[PDB]
């Protein structure tokens, strides 16, 4: 940056598969929804991507929500 050459590398994020700057990587991790996570309620499950804790915690998880 700044009118210069300096070179940003890329990982590629091993949930979405898909390939991002290493600067953001860092952050993005967290905001990435394959992501795994606990679940709240603790109910078992253990660990469920975040895109996937929606429809879990629907019926799938063991705590009752209408
Ligand atoms: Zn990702
Ligand atoms: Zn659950």
């Amino acid at each position: 940056g700044s009118s210069g050459s300096s070179g940003k590398r890329t990982q590629p994020c091993t949930y979405c598969t898909k390939e991002f700057v290493f600067d953001t990587i860092q952050s993005h991790q967290y905001q990435c929804p394959r992501l795994p996570v606990a679940c709240p309620n603790q109910c078992g499950v253990g660990t469920v991507a975040r895109e996937d804790l929606p429809g879990h915690l629907k019926d799938s998880c063991n705590t009752a929500l209408v």
